[PDB]
């Protein structure tokens, strides 16, 4: 086959992810908000890496499309959170963390979908 469980694995890991981090803003440590970010961007790195394996390993041009424009968003994620370990504020981050779960949850949502 082609692959999903672990696809879907990567998103489920980083949705787990950014529900604890959440959790620990209001915990409110900077080392702790510093690792989280971080913690975030490598898992988000790691799957636009798998999806862009996924994505060639694709055998319907249709089913690209779906992982081709998740691709772009789990890097476009990573973008943001770069952006976050230059300069930050402590409801922003937390904001942040939330509408990336947003994101994740729909892409999730799309792939469940086996058809
Ligand atoms: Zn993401
Ligand atoms: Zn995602």
């Amino acid at each position: 086959m082609d692959e999903l469980r672990e696809l879907l694995k990567a998103e489920q890991q980083g949705i787990k992810i950014l529900k604890e981090v959440l959790k620990k803003a209001k915990e409110g440590d900077e080392q702790e908000l510093a690792r989280l970010n971080q913690e975030i961007v490598k898992a988000e790195k790691q799957g636009v890496k798998v999806y862009k394996e996924a994505a060639e390993k694709a055998r319907n041009p249709e089913k690209r499309q779906v992982i081709d424009k998740i691709l772009e968003d789990e890097e476009k994620h990573i973008e943001w959170h770069k952006a976050a370990s230059k300069q930050g504020n402590a409801e922003q981050f937390a904001s942040l963390v939330q509408q990336h779960l947003q994101d994740e949850q729909r892409h999730v949502e799309e792939i469940e979908k086996k058809n």
